[PDB]
């Protein structure tokens, strides 16, 4: 049963963020569990403040995270709780790690992490787009979200204030909106030329969500910038979503490499600049050019 799920989630102990590896840009998810991934999840709250903060009980978060889990579709092959889990490990990764914790409100950063792994929930598959610009799919994604935060047990929130709850849950829908491709590539170039012209300033409103934005996105890409082994599979899943909707090989080398100078580099140029210790991201993806092309000319 699926509260037998519960029981021994909510009864586990949480090992350390170290033990757990969750601080490492590197990480992988491919040896563990549902379960496993769970308890990375607690401890991506916890080690946040996030509990403590506000004031979540263990047996709610518990039953949020699996309701949560339970909303991706685990017959699509890339967009599914493994990739919502990355983009979350991304997120604490960048927080921690990459030092950005710090530039940050507690507000902002609980709606980042419920943001990223909320993102893409009840997605069916890039194919599989048969409903009934304006990014249509992500609304869904937030629907399905707030349809899960307001679940009898399920409400990680009821602890925030009514003015605290709205303001969350603000950021939380611009979060997963940002996840649109056609939002960043509308948004981005004023992120790169207020780097650029080193004008940048969080303490501004409007630059804080346009970071916010950005930042969302460099978690739900990162999957390129993995160790290459990593990266290689992840290609993998992806492809096996974008071709077999669940002669190949020739064309995919030169794709990924057109996907990251199209795409990536430049986000990840732009958070290094940002913050420095958020370098190893764009290193990965540099590392993953380098291999892609040399596959493209035929190794
Ligand atoms: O995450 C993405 C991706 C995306 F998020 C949104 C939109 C497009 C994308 O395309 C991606 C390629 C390029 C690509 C495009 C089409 C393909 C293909 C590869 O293989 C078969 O068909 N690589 C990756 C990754 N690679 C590693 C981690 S993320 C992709
Ligand atoms: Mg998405």
């Amino acid at each position: 049963e699926e509260t037998r799920e519960l029981q021994s989630l909510a009864a586990a102990v949480v090992p350390s963020a170290q033990t757990l590896k969750i601080t490492d840009f590197s990480f992988s998810d491919f040896e563990l569990s549902d379960l496993e991934t769970a308890l990375c999840t607690i401890r991506m709250f916890t080690d946040l403040n996030l509990v403590q903060n506000f004031q979540m009980k263990h047996e709610v978060l518990c039953r949020w995270i699996l309701s949560v889990k339970k909303n991706y579709r685990k017959n699509v092959a890339y967009h599914n709780w493994r990739h919502a889990f990355n983009t979350a490990q991304c997120m604490f990764a960048a927080l921690k790690a990459g030092k950005i914790q710090n530039k940050l409100t507690d507000l902002e950063i609980l709606a980042l992490l419920i943001a990223a792994l909320s993102h893409d929930l009840d997605h069916r598959g890039v194919n599989n787009s048969y409903i009934q610009c304006h990014s249509i799919m992500e609304h869904h994604h937030f629907d399905q979200c707030l349809m899960i935060l307001n679940s009898p047990g399920n409400q990680i929130l009821s602890g925030l204030s009514i003015e605290e709850y709205k303001t969350t849950l603000k950021i939380i829908k611009q979060a997963i909106l940002a996840t649109d491709l056609a939002l960043y590539i509308k948004r981005r170039g004023e992120f790169f030329e207020l780097i650029r012209k080193n004008q940048f300033n969080l303490e501004d409103p409007h630059q804080k969500e346009l970071f916010l934005a950005m930042l969302m996105t460099a978690c739900d890409l990162s999957a390129i910038t993995k160790p290459w082994p990593i990266q290689q599979r992840i290609a993998e899943l992806v492809a096996t979503e974008f071709f077999d909707q669940g002669e190949k090989k020739n064309k995919i080398p030169s794709m990924q490499v057109g996907f990251i100078d199209a795409i990536c580099l430049q986000l990840y140029e732009a958070l290094t600049h940002v913050s420095e210790d958020c370098f190893p991201l764009l290193d990965g993806c540099r590392k993953n050019r380098q291999k892609w092309q040399a596959l493209a000319e035929q190794q």
